[PDB]
C-alpha cells in the first residue's frame, strides 16, 4: 500500500491556468520547430500542383493536415481543400491561420476537421469519395504498432484509400527508413518538402523487438538563436518516435488498401524511382490511382 | 544510474495521432463536465446583464473564458466581448463555436485569444482598458500557491486588475470555501450560473501546510449514463485542485490590486451581502469599480 | 496508445549495481537521520528496564525493530531478545551489528527476524507467547489506513496482542496527534527516546478526506554537517507519513484488540498521565496487560 | 505550475511497513528467479575450483557476489573468499544463508561486505591484493553507459583489476552478445552456472544509438507453477537490462584496466576459444593474470 496523490487528472485543464506539460521546455522547441514549417520546397510546389493540375481533381482531402501549411497552400491554389487532423495541438495553428484569412472566399470555404486515420470511415463523410487525398511529411510513420502484426496499420491504410474515390489519386509517402536502418543513422537537413531554417542535431535510436525493428526515436538538439548568453543560442531537446517503414513493405501494404483494385508507382526524392537507382532517396512519395 | 525511455516527449504531439493524455477514461468525463453544466441559470443571466446596463459598460472582457459559455451570452447580447484563457484545450471549444456561429456579426466580431494573468498585460492590448472584467466560475481558484506566500494570486490580480478602465468594473468570484472548509465537504449541484444535469459524486480532501489551508483537491466520479451493459451507467472519474479562499484573505486581496483606490462590493449567491448573514452563499461574487 | 520503456522494473536489482533509488538525495539523509539513533534519553533508559524489571518479564519482542537500537539495550540489558521488522532497508543495521558482536553469547542468541503486523501471526512462532511485546517510536504510525475504515489498524493490533503471553504486557505508543491535529505543527526536538543532535526544519501537512483526518505529512530538511562550501553544512530534504492518531480513538483502538480482557494505562511524557492534565505530552505511551 | 504529492521520499523506509516496491507482482518473480537458478553446474564446479587449485591461489574476491551462491562454494572449499556487491536487494541472502550456517568456522570467516565497482577502491581494502577476483554470471553486464563513451566500464575495470595482487588472476565474463546481437535475441536456459528449473519466456528488444548497440533488455514473463487456477500456473513478468559487449570489444577493454600488464585468455562456454571456433559458446569466460 503506497501513494502519489497528483494535483490534477492526466488530460484535463482548468480555466486560468496553461495546459499539463504545454509550457515544457520540451514544448517549446517543438513548437518552434513544427513551425520552422514554412520556407517550402520550389520542387515541392512545382512536383505537388503539377501532378495535382495534370490529372484534374479539384477536392483533396488531407488527412495529416498538423500545422496545415500543406492544405494553405492547396486553399491559395485554387483546389476544394478538406484538411482533417488528430492532433488538436497541432489542428489549432491551421484554424488559427485560416480564422485570420476567413476573410478570404477560399479560407472561408477552407474545411479543418478533426479526424484519426483509425476512424477517419465515421469521421469524414466521403460521399462519392475526393480526387485526391494527400499524407505528406512521413506523417504516417507516427502511428506505432503495438500489436507487433501491424493491425491499425493496414486499419488506418484502409480508412484513408477509402477516402479516395474512383479514379481517385492517393499521394502517401514515408522516409527512407531502408537507408536509415541500414545505417542506423536519420540526419537532419533531409526534408524535401520545407527548407529547415533551424540547425540541429539529432540522436537516431533503434529498437528491434525480437530481432523485428519497431521504432526508430529522434531526440533532436535544436540551437535556438537568442536563447543565449550574447546572442548567442540556447540548446533544448525534444523527442519524436517512427515505425521505421521499408519501401518494401509499404509498397504492398498501401497496396492491399485498395484490395489490389489499385496503380501504384514509387517516387525517388520527387522523381521517378527504379530499383538499383544510383541515387539514393531520402523519402518515398507513394502515388496511388484507386480503379473503381 | 538508472533510465526510463519514453516514445514522445511530455507535451509535444505528432499529426495524425491524438495528444497524450487526450483520451483517458478521465479526459472523457472530464469532457463531459466541463461541457455538461451548460444550461445557463435565469438568475444568472438576469443579474450580470442587468448590472452590466446597470453601469452602462459595453466593452468587456472575459479573462476566464474557458468553454465560453460566459461570452457567447455577452456576445449574443451585443456587448463588445474579448474572451481569453490561458489553457488550449479549453478555448478549442469557444472558438469551436465561434466559428459554427461566424456567419453572425456579433460572432464574427468576437475576439477569443490566449493569455495567462499573470502576463496578461503583455498578452492583451488595453490602451484605455475595459469598461467591465467578469472571472466568474470560481476560475480564479485554480491558481495555486507554490511558494506559499501568495506572490501569484497578487500578480494575477495585479494585472487582472490594470485591465479595469477608471470607472471601469471587475466581476472576480470564488466559492464559499469558508464553508467547506468547516464542513470539510464540497459537494455537487452548487453551480449557480450554470444548472448542471449530470449525476455526480465528490470526495473532498483539504491538505493543511502548517496550520494554513493550502489546497483543496475534488475527486469527482461521474455516472456517466448508459456506458455500462443494459443502459446502466458507467462510472468513471477526474481529480482537480483548487486554493481555499477565505471570504476576509481575498476581499482584502483583490483589492490591493487596486492600491486602494477601488470600490469593493460582496453579494451572496446574486443577492448583497453582510457577515453573519442567515443565508449561507455558494459563491462569494466580488464587484469592484476602479476610481482612477 | 503511447508508451514510456523504463530501464529495470521497479522493486528489482542486478549484481554489480545499486539498487533503485537507494542512493538519492532523499534516501541519504533519511539514512543519516535514522542514524541520529544513537544518544538514548536516561529518561527512556531509566523508564523500560525500570519497567521491564518490575514485572519480571524476560521474554520480549520487539514488532518495530528498525535500526535495532531498542532491542540493542534490550540484548545488553539481558532480556530474551526477538526483533522483528517490516522493512528488510532497516533490519539490515541490526543485523549489521549483530554480526559485529556476534562474538558476544548474548548478541549471538538474539534474534533478527523480518515481519508484518499483518502477517505477524504466522510471521513469529508465539507458541506460549512473550512476557512483554514493545513498538515504541511512533512506530504504529507508519501503517496508514488506504480503506478509511481503519480495517488494517485492528489487525496489525489484533495480531501483536497476540504475541502477548497471557499475564503479558504490551508497551505500545504514538505522538500526541491531539496536539499536532489542533494546532497544525509536528516540530524537531520532541523524541523522547533518543535526543537528535542533527538540527531539522520540518514543514507539516494535514490531509482530511471528507472531514475526517486521514494524515500527517512531514517533510524534513536536514542541516547535514560538512556538506557545504567552507565547514558549512548542506540541507537535503526527505519525506515520511503518518496516521494521525487521537488518544481517544487509540485507546479503544488498542482495547479491543485484547477483546477487553486486558488492563490499559496511558502514560504522559513517560510521566503518569491524567485528562485535563496540566502539562500537553509530546508522546503517548500505552502499556497493556494481557489478562488471559 | 503543476504538483504530485507522494506519500514517502523515494528510497525511504519506515519500520513497520514494508519497502517501497518490495512486493509488486514483478518483484515475486524476479525473487523466485535469482533464487531458481540454484543448482550449480558440474561442469562448472569442475572448472572454477580446478583453475583455482591449477594456480595455487587462495585469498579470492568475489566482486559480484549477489546472492551468494559462488562464493558459498568457494567458502566450503576452503578459500578464503570476501565477497562483495552493490545490491543489498541482493546481499541481503548472502548474509541470510551465512548466519544460518555461521556455526561453521569456514562460514563464520566469511566476510560479506558492499561495494561499488566505481568505488572499489576505498571500498575494500586490498593491501597486497588478493590471489583471484571472479566476476561469474554476467554480472558485467548490468552496469551501462550512459555518457556513450564507456568511461565507468573503464572505471569499473580498473577498479576490479587493482584489486589483483601481481601473478594474481581476474575471472570476468560475459555472455555471447556477438550472437544475439545478430539473433537479434536472448532466449532462456543457457546458464552454464546453474541449471534453472523454471519455465521462463523471453522477449528481447535491442537499442541501437546511432549505429552502436547500446543495451538489450529482457523482458521475462516467467510460468510460476500454481499460482494458478487449479494447479495452473500463473503467468508473472519482470524486466532487466544490460549492456552488448562484443568479444573483441571486451578483450581490448578488460585488458587496458592492466596497462597491457597482463596475461589475457578467453575460453567457450568452459572450454577454450578460438575466432571462428566450430561450437557457439554461450558465455565468454575472460581470465587474466596480472604480471606486476
Amino acid at each position: 500500500v503506497d501513494s502519489v496523490y497528483r494535483t490534477r487528472s492526466l488530460g484535463v485543464a482548468a480555466e486560468g491556468i496553461p495546459d499539463q506539460y504545454a509550457d515544457g521546455e520540451a514544448a517549446r522547441v517543438w513548437q518552434l520547430y513544427i513551425g520552422d514549417t514554412r520556407s517550402r520546397t520550389a520542387e515541392y510546389k512545382a512536383w505537388l500542383l503539377g501532378l495535382l493540375r495534370q490529372h484534374g481533381c479539384h477536392r483533396v482531402l488531407d488527412v495529416a493536415c498538423g500545422t496545415g501549411v500543406d492544405s494553405i497552400m492547396l486553399v491559395e491554389e485554387g483546389f476544394s481543400v478538406t484538411s482533417v487532423d488528430a492532433s488538436d495541438k497541432m489542428l489549432k495553428y491551421a484554424l488559427k491561420e485560416r480564422w485570420n484569412r476567413r476573410k478570404e472566399p477560399a479560407f472561408d470555404k477552407w474545411v479543418i476537421e478533426e479526424a484519426n486515420w483509425l476512424t477517419l470511415d465515421k469521421d469524414v463523410p466521403a460521399g462519392d469519395g475526393f480526387d485526391a487525398v494527400i499524407c505528406l511529411g512521413n506523417s504516417f510513420a507516427h502511428l506505432p504498432d503495438s500489436k507487433g502484426d501491424q493491425s491499425e496499420h493496414r486499419l488506418a491504410l484502409k480508412n484513408i484509400a477509402s477516402m479516395v474515390r474512383p479514379g481517385g489519386l492517393l499521394v502517401i509517402d514515408h522516409r527512407n527508413y531502408d537507408y536509415i536502418l541500414s545505417t542506423g543513422c536519420a540526419p537532419p537537413g533531409k526534408n524535401i518538402y520545407y527548407k529547415s531554417d533551424l540547425t540541429k542535431d539529432i540522436t537516431t535510436s533503434v529498437l528491434t523487438v525480437n530481432n523485428k525493428a519497431h521504432m526508430v526515436t529522434l531526440d533532436y538538439t535544436v540551437q535556438v538563436p537568442g536563447a543565449g548568453r550574447d546572442g548567442a543560442p540556447g540548446f533544448s531537446k525534444f523527442r519524436l518516435s517512427y515505425y521505421p517503414h521499408c519501401l518494401a513493405s509499404f509498397t504492398e501494404l498501401v497496396q492491399e488498401a485498395f484490395g489490389g483494385r489499385c496503380q501504384h508507382s514509387v517516387l525517388g526524392d520527387f522523381k521517378p524511382y527504379r530499383p538499383g537507382q544510383a541515387y539514393v532517396p531520402c523519402y518515398f512519395i507513394h502515388v496511388l490511382k484507386k480503379t473503381g
